[PDB]
């Protein structure tokens, strides 16, 4: 029944297993806010007046300064601090959930699949009943104290773990930061709940009076004791409807189609390592000029701090109206940027992966409908990148190729070198026609036709194709030919000073830029003494 399901729900369970985990959650962010989540480094990131093209989740998130910005990961140590002890625990969760979801929604670059499962798990623990056993709450509030929390403070938290123990072995089917310690801290809630009142057992009687209670815990108001209220029936609309929508956001994939690419898609919540078998040899950002119609190649990576615009389309767009944006300020009034990425796999197939015929300004984008302007990944290719290894093993070590796979309209203008002599080309799918810049001469090739190109020159291959057309380059360095033919005690203690430097620096920093909100300014020639008096190394 529905009436058996929440007094099953929230039936009275032992408080100190969850009382654990939340100081051992509530002390590992302790250590993350400095390490990891960049408190230490949030002067070149936020810095006021500095033209960043961030990459949001949500685009109206603009980032505050950093005078306020320091206030933000205050709040969130301040809340991470009352997490450990147990202190203010309904208070404290919402300063350490509402600063964290403002942070990790505002970088789109900095999700991964460990800083996206604390703020899960702070989540929950906001709503849970943690704050029962070995807090503060407990010793300065008696029905706080040691006291039987329902058990859906432990289902989730065993669902939460469940998940992510089991989508990661499901997603097999196709330096990681503290997320090594979180899972082996929270190892102990798929235990019995007894378990810290068995080690207790095995201390010393006189180291029994600064641990917690040892006795039988008290019944407390927020369970079912053997009819439930409006404080317990939403335990049971937290146990399921939650981990519904935790065993559906990872395969929520087809509905969010502006997200989702190639392999991954949108980064987080997946649960599986990202690979880095791109390595990406080019990228060119042509934009046109306003008024004039001329052509600039832009830098790639001027306006951001990672290389994560692209190898997605979501922040490519972000990055194209970041652009259309700050290129006024250098003389181009009205950009048509049009990108230029040749994504590429581990040894060959270098392909491109968004068109480069089309303004990323002004092309429409929605994060549910399919993304137009995203070349696709020629997965027909695939058996020919099992074909590879036919080429690949009938040739030597000396000849080294690389693939390449064309759309129609376009054209891959590459230059070879001096030392790339005896190099050739064949066609293997499609019709593209190659013509060399310097010798002024259009030649059509056909399919599995081999011809020569010329050392030292730029040479052009033009897509003619109504397919995608695909070839390969094979090529031998002949002047490089030529060349052929002629402790563990003190490392610790070096990684000590290293967190202490990060211990130090976040901590100057921090009261510096507080001091700017409640004492004002001070004079720049004074704060240039102090922002120095952080960065030595104590
Ligand atoms: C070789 O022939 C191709 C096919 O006509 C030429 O490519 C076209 O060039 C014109 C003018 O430059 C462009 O307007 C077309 O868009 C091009 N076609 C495609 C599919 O891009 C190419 O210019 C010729 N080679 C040289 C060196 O001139
Ligand atoms: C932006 C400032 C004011 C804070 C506002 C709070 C918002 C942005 C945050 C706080 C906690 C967040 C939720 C925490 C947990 C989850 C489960 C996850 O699987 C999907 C997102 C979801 C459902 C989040 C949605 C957005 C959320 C409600």
């Amino acid at each position: 029944s529905w009436r058996r399901l929440v007094t099953l729900l929230n039936r009275p369970t032992d408080p100190a297993s969850l009382a654990v985990f939340r100081f051992l959650f509530g002390f590992l962010m302790v250590l993350d806010i400095p390490q990891e989540r960049g408190l230490s480094s949030l002067d070149r990131k936020y810095l006021d007046g500095l033209d960043v093209c961030r990459f949001p989740l949500l685009d109206a998130l603009r980032p505050l300064p950093l005078d306020w910005m320091y206030l933000v990961y205050t709040i969130m140590f301040l809340g991470a601090l009352g997490m450990m002890l147990g202190l203010c625990y309904r208070i404290s969760c919402v300063l350490f959930l509402l600063p964290y979801w403002y942070v990790f929604l505002l970088d789109k670059t900095s999700w991964n699949n460990h800083s996206y499962l604390y703020g899960l798990l702070a989540f929950q623990l906001t709503f849970m009943d943690a704050n029962h056993y070995w807090s503060v709450d407990g010793l300065l509030n008696a029905h706080r104290r040691n006291a039987h929390v329902p058990l859906w403070n432990y289902a989730v938290l065993r669902g939460q773990i469940f998940i992510v123990y089991f989508i990661a072995g499901v997603k097999k089917l196709d330096s990681i930061g503290m997320f090594s310690y979180v899972m082996l801290a929270s190892s102990p809630l798929f235990c019995s709940p007894e378990w810290p009142r068995k080690l207790v057992s095995y201390c010393p009687r006189r180291l029994q009076q600064l641990l917690p209670l040892k006795a039988a815990p008290q019944p407390s108001v927020s369970c079912v004791y053997k009819k439930p209220g409006l404080r317990h029936q939403l335990g049971a609309a937290f146990t399921l409807l939650y981990l519904l929508e935790q065993l559906f956001l990872p395969y929520s994939h087809f509905l969010t189609q502006g997200y989702n690419n190639w392999t991954n898609g949108l980064y987080g919540y997946s649960w599986d390592m990202m690979v880095h078998s791109r390595s990406h040899q080019h990228v060119k950002i042509t934009y046109r000029d306003g008024r004039t119609g001329e052509l600039g190649y832009l830098n790639p990576g001027v306006f951001t701090q990672s290389r994560r615009w692209k190898d997605h389309a979501d922040m490519l767009k972000q990055y194209a109206t970041c652009l259309s944006r700050l290129l006024p300020k250098y003389n181009v009034t009205e950009p048509q940027i049009y990108f230029d990425i040749w994504v590429s796999i581990n040894d060959r197939f270098q392909q491109r992966i968004f068109d480069p015929r089309v303004d990323i300004v002004q092309a429409a984008w929605s994060p549910f409908q399919r993304t137009s302007w995203v070349q696709p990944l020629l997965m027909d290719l695939s058996p020919w990148r099992a074909k590879l290894q036919e080429i690949k093993s009938s040739l030597d070590n000396h000849t080294e190729v690389v693939f390449i796979a064309d759309f129609p309209g376009l054209h891959l203008e590459n230059f070879v070198s001096e030392d790339l002599g005896n190099t050739s080309i064949q066609l293997l799918q499609g019709e593209v026609t190659v013509e060399l810049v310097a010798e002024q001469k259009n030649q059509t090739l056909r399919e599995g036709e081999k011809m020569q190109l010329p050392a030292g020159e730029y040479h052009k291959v033009y897509t003619t194709s109504p397919s995608p057309s695909c070839y390969m380059y094979v090529y031998v360095n002949t002047t490089e030919l030529a060349l052929e033919q002629d402790p563990f005690h003190e490392r610790f203690f070096r990684f000590l000073l290293r967190k202490l430097y990060v211990f130090r620096r976040s901590f100057l920093m921090t009261c510096i830029s507080l001091r700017n909100l409640i004492l004002g300014r001070p004079s720049l020639e004074q704060l240039a003494q102090e922002v120095t008096y952080a960065n030595l190394r104590p």
